[PDB]
């Protein structure tokens, strides 16, 4: 792969905030970015050098994108893998459709991660309604109480149903329209972390520090880096697990692997995203090379960047709920951005979305400081200010 050098066109399938941040990283290095996204008001399409407003399966637009761009990547884990393979007919596509197909499918994902030598949650695969009917109650009960999760198309905790007994499993599967699912045992979690790596076509790789992640209602709330409760041994183990997965997958791009640390201290892989990840947004303000710049470098065959963290960091997600301090049934209130910007540690990132809605990711604030405790205090003060915490 002769390197694709600055000045070239790079393609981005998906136009959310991840694609928008990719644009800034690519444009700062002198690349031009074409974003393919069906939405008029796409956050990435808004800043891209070119916006192809098209469905992800539109043949003419994929052909146009691959003709224009020397390399293409994605910011959308649920993108059709067949679209990436169609693009790969005429341009370089990083990560490959086959890699995305594994990562986007919980059944394939658990099988692949386990096959890499990495522990996953105890679970039962439910391939179909007919297959579930053939499973006896005891087989389900071994992983109960648990969570029934659709194998495809889930995000932000959607497509997941809590289940406490076999009858609830069968009713839940009908409630999910019978799609392939994984039934996972609910595990006693002590904390959650994510490993963030980038891998080049050559097999060279880089690793970020471990991120410690807190979720609210299944949605990422904040990230603390370096993970304060992860020993150097656990950090190395989680990084090595992510690199082993990426190596076996032949992955080229940025990969994020989420893990649980259980109350007994064991490390359990949860899932992986074939793309930059919300838990990696801190790298923009805290590390020499951001995850978005690694995505540029991997897809162009350029050398991977240094991951040095120059500053401890906390990322706080900003959901649309912040706009409804008097509840969702009452008028929106513009958040107090002037008071956020008055905090020395605060790095405000707003995605340009017009309509605040509850559950919608509207931006994030990174807090960097000389010490982690100062960044954490600042993130806590801002969370109270925004009514994220009491
Ligand atoms: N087996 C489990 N045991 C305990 N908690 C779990 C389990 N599976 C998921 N959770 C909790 O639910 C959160 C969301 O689950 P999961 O990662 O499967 O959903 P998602 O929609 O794919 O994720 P994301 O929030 O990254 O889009 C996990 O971070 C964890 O807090
Ligand atoms: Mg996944
Ligand atoms: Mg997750």
């Amino acid at each position: 792969h002769s390197p694709i050098l600055p000045g070239a066109w790079l393609g981005m399938v998906g136009g959310g905030q991840l694609g928008r941040m990719f644009c800034f990283a690519a444009q700062a290095m002198g690349y031009r970015v074409a974003v393919l996204d069906p939405d008029e008001n796409s956050p990435a399409g808004a800043v891209a050098d070119r916006h192809l407003r098209a469905a992800y399966n539109d043949e003419a637009s994929l052909t146009e994108l691959a003709r224009l761009c020397a390399a293409v990547s994605t910011e959308f884990e649920n993108v059709p893998a067949a679209s990436l393979d169609f693009l790969a007919r005429t341009t370089f596509v990083s990560p490959a459709g086959r890699c995305v197909a594994v990562a986007q499918d919980r059944i394939a994902e658990k099988r692949f991660i386990a096959s890499s030598g990495v522990t996953v949650a105890p679970h039962v695969v439910i391939e179909s309604s007919d297959a579930l009917a053939a499973l006896d109650d005891a087989k389900l009960e071994a992983v109960l109480p648990g969570i029934l999760k659709t194998a495809r198309m889930g995000y932000d905790g959607k497509g997941q149903i809590r289940v406490r007994n076999a009858e609830e499993v069968r009713e839940a599967h009908a409630s999910l329209a019978g799609v392939p699912c994984v039934l996972e045992k609910r595990l006693p979690l002590k904390f959650e972390v994510s490993a963030l790596i980038a891998r080049a076509a050559s097999g060279a790789s880089v690793v970020y520090p471990l991120a410690q992640n807190t979720h609210r209602d299944g949605v990422l709330s904040h990230t603390i880096v370096p993970a304060p409760d992860a020993s150097p041994t656990l950090v190395q183990q989680a990084q090595q697990a992510a690199l082993q997965i990426a190596d076996k997958l032949g992955y080229v791009g940025v990969l994020c692997v989420e893990f649980f640390i259980l109350e007994d201290g064991s490390l359990v892989a949860n899932e992986m995203a074939p793309r930059p990840h919300n838990s990696g947004h801190y790298t923009v303000d805290a590390c020499a090379t951001s995850q978005f710049e690694q995505q540029v470098r991997a897809m162009t065959g350029m050398p991977l960047g240094d991951t040095r963290q120059h500053s401890p960091a906390v990322m706080l997600n900003i959901l649309g709920d912040v706009w409804f301090p008097d509840g969702p049934k009452r008028p929106a209130v513009t958040p107090p951005w002037q008071e956020v910007a008055a905090m020395p540690a605060a790095r405000l990132h707003l995605y340009g979305k017009e309509e605040a809605r509850c559950g919608r990711k509207m931006g994030h604030v990174n807090f960097t400081a000389a010490t982690l405790e100062e960044a954490r205090t600042a993130a806590r003060d801002c969370a109270r200010l925004l009514h994220i915490i009491t």
